[PDB]
């Protein structure tokens, strides 16, 4: 074992003449492969000599190849991998095309290494992003996002090399370069500048088509991960090469300054398969760039047309008919004892609400959607006051007592509900969208840390009367209406201590009146403005998310009917001027 | 004084309208689903509504014994309707009143 | 080929009074005055514009649809933000300078404004 | 000097010392950071725990934390291997000891007030 020992010892250090003596040694031993590879890892010598280079590493890694030619070995060690674990499937093209070292990697390519190696390691593809590191399992994705635009050049040109190859996850290279760019709008992007050098050499659409076991292209990957730059870029391509314009997506027809009409092409752009890139971009919750990847074409001018055509109609009609089932449910529980049929009316539309709300909720995703704003409060909201109306109902017919108190519950909901209506216009989806975040962040902590010193002094008090605070309850209620002001200070209130209660009283009014309330006013004004900076992008995403729902519960014929796209593949012509793009341009 | 009468301007078509909106919404609803429980003082609508912006503005007594069918229920709904208003619509308007008046002043 | 254009005999005082050329709305449509020199001058050729000016079949005082001039036009292309590179001003100057008149300046259009 | 460092509140000086690599033959033993392997992003690292680790009387870890007259005692918590040693020592136990606290305060406090 020492052979090994001083093998795996020269490689690390790189001394050519002790490398040799070592080579010299166990060729006259042997007048190999147990000897070169450690069962700690399943490594090589090559392996090693590329995980440690130095200076002088080429020609320990000359040597070492001459050595497997000398030997007819290196076709054996050319297909070594490891055997752990934790990265199965390493080769030392990998190694050398991870460590940037270029002529190395040309070498080996040369030489026979295997080009299409899959290292389906466990540590390469970890279910979280920082537990690992993925760059797509193959040699060419590696160089591909690593950022070596010569070795993946030399990879494509080769013969024996393939582009549709599919990793253990099912992603391509295209697929792996869009999981690995960034959302963020660098100072400098290469991701797609190489995708684009990667697509103009493949030249065909078999790559942007293909579908790994997520079901999903990578124009739809781009959409679900929420790559605001690699969407555009894809959406939005133009290739003024012949027998090339056919990958392109987006045609200029004619330009005149600022004017300019250009045909986008929507295959998986529109809502018309069973998943589109903008159901995934609206529906997306695990993403922060929604609104950066809803401002651009096909999508805005996609989003007001199919607003414009009918959801306005559909939203004023639901407003107009709930108005109405509201007002009825009011008038009829009001004038308690034209009656029969309000009442028929208020249950047939208490019915179908209640069953529509339990669709929604038994199709609607049960991970993060309760956690984040995603228009789940009013849904759970719409189908407890629908429950609540059916249960009213249903215990009238019989005998009970608790038919009015499900019936005033109900409409104290319903009439609380109609804020929802509110997001039709801009001035009120702000003021919804305040109401939320600030009930969501402050009112929540500022009550609960009032009900913790409330019942505290509740308790406090409570005690030591041996008038007016009797119970604890009573005593809880006196602390209330003396802190929302209302009620009177007396000071006899047949107590034991009367200094010591009025010290109690005055410390809870300090606690209270002066720290508590005006610290929650600071706290909401704060909260306001950081919330107001960016809430026109969450009133656009609920505007697009009614917008979609809307358009998906429209039956099979009117969406064929209200389906708008001219043939030229499904094009959609958009006139678009950009003065200020325009002017920058001719300043020149 | 000019900047004065400008912020009274921006002011109150920014902000109170909005404000007052809800506060009318949320008012009647809450009086609407007060008076229909009551088998004292909040006898009719009209009276429940000005009850409810009596105790809104500061004055009169919370009296929880208004001979009301579920006292329970009536006082949770007059303690939720002073948590909607008084901790929440009243400061949050002072916060949105704050950031208009800086933004136009 | 502009210049070889004018020099073979092209229209000059050729009008543009297409619809889309005058639309009602600023975004509907590109309007720079319906006239080869007001498209010069608002897409800043001075090159192309001095050819023209110093041309001789060329008029200076003619109004478009709209009634505006040259200095109409330039007016409303113009862009009332500062921006770093201004031309609109420079050209407007350089069209004024070489006219050397005051009937530019007085003339209105069908709005009745200088 | 370490503990000076650390007790002064130097933390570009502490994050120096404390991660140190020195790639010179027989100059290695000085530094107190050694990478084992390095894959993209990925990196492991062996750090030294001498002085750093609450092992001993005094500690650089003991010093930064319980500073009063200090200003960067953010800067320097938020830098290896204080943040991980740290997240280690609370997951370890620090959570079921403040939930067992938490739990034994809240039962005294109701006991006393029942
Ligand atoms: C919410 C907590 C409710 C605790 C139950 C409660 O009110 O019990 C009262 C007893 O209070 C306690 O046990 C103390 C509550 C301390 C809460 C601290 C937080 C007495 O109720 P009663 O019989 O109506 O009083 C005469
Ligand atoms: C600070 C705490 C102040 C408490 C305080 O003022 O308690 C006074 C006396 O306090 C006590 O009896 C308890 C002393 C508690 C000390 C706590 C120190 C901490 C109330 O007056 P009284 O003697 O109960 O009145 C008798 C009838 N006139
Ligand atoms: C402003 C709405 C005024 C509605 C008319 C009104 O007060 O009618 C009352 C009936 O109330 C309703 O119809 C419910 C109003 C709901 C408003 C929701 C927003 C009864 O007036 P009265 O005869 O004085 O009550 C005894
Ligand atoms: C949360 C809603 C809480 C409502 C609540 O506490 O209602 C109590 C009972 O509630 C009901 O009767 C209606 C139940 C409505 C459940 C709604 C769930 C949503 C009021 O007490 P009471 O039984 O009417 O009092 C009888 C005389 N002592």
């Amino acid at each position: 074992r020492r052979l090994k020992k001083r093998i795996f010892a020269a490689v690390s250090e790189g001394c050519v003449e002790e490398l040799v003596e070592l080579l010299v040694e166990l060729q006259e031993l042997c007048r190999l492969m147990h000897k070169l590879t450690a069962s700690d890892t399943g490594a090589t010598c090559l392996m090693k000599a590329l995980l440690n280079i130095n200076p002088n590493t080429k020609e320990i890694v000359r040597i070492l190849l001459a050595f497997a030619e000398e030997n007819d070995i290196l076709g054996r060690f050319i297909n070594a991998e490891y055997t752990e674990e934790a990265y199965e499937g390493q080769t030392a093209l990998n190694i050398a095309i991870e460590r940037r070292q270029g002529d190395i990697a040309a070498l080996l390519i040369a030489a026979g290494a295997d080009v299409n190696a899959h290292a389906k390691g466990a540590f390469f593809n970890p279910k979280y992003q920082h537990e690992g590191f993925y760059f797509g399992e193959t040699p060419l994705a590696l160089a591909a996002c690593t950022n070596q635009p010569e070795i993946v050049q030399l990879l494509m040109e080769h013969e024996q090399t393939d582009i549709t190859s599919r990793d253990s996850r099912g992603n391509n290279i295209l697929h792996a370069l869009v999981t690995v760019a960034e959302d963020f709008k660098t100072q400098n992007d290469f991701v797609k500048r190489m995708y684009d050098m990667i697509l103009l050499r493949s030249g065909n659409w078999e790559l942007e088509t293909t579908r790994n076991n997520d079901g999903l292209t990578p124009l739809q990957l781009a959409a679900k991960m929420g790559k605001a730059e690699i969407l555009k870029y894809i959406l939005s391509r133009e290739i003024k090469e012949k027998r090339l314009r056919s990958l392109s997506r987006k045609f200029t027809d004619w330009a005149y300054g600022p004017v300019s009409s250009s045909l986008y092409d929507l295959t998986n752009v529109d809502t018309t398969t069973d998943n589109s890139v903008l159901e995934i971009t609206v529906y997306n919750t695990n993403i922060d760039n929604r609104h950066e990847m809803l401002t651009l074409e096909p999508l805005h001018t996609l989003l007001h047309m199919k607003w414009k055509k009918f959801a306005k109609h559909m939203f004023f009609l639901s407003f107009c008919f709930y108005f109405f089932y509201n007002i009825t449910l009011t008038l009829v529980s009001y004038y308690r004892p034209l009656q029969l049929l309000g009442r028929m009316f208020v249950l047939i539309w208490a019915m179908c609400i209640s069953v529509k709300e339990g669709i929604a909720i038994f199709l609607l995703r049960p991970s993060d959607l309760q956690s984040i704003l995603s228009d789940a409060w009013f849904h759970f909201v719409f189908f407890i006051q629908a429950v609540l109306v059916i249960l009213s109902v249903f215990l009238y017919l019989f005998a009970y007592k608790e038919y009015l108190a499900c019936l005033v519950l109900a409409m104290a909901l319903g009439w609380a509900n109609m804020l929802y209506y509110t997001r039709g216009f801009q001035s009120m989806g702000m003021y919804s969208v305040m109401i939320q975040k600030v009930i969501l962040h402050d009112v929540l902590k500022f009550l609960f840390v009032y009900i913790v010193f409330l019942l505290g002094f509740g308790v406090a008090l409570a005690s030591l009367i041996e008038s007016s605070y009797g119970s604890f309850s009573d005593a809880v209620l006196e602390l209330f209406k003396l802190t929302i002001g209302l009620g009177d200070l007396n000071i006899q209130q047949n107590s034991k201590y009367p200094i010591l209660f009025l010290f109690l009283l005055i410390t809870y009014v300090i606690l209270t009146f002066v720290l508590l309330l005006n610290m929650l006013i600071a706290l909401m004004g704060e909260t306001v403005e950081n919330v107001s900076k960016e809430s026109e992008r969450i009133w656009r995403l609920q505007r697009a998310r009614t917008i979609l729902e809307f358009e998906k519960m429209l039956p099979e014929w009117l969406r064929s009917r209200f389906r708008m796209g001219e043939l030229c593949r499904l094009c959609l012509r958009i006139n678009e001027v950009k003065w200020t793009e325009w002017k920058t341009h001719v300043s020149f």
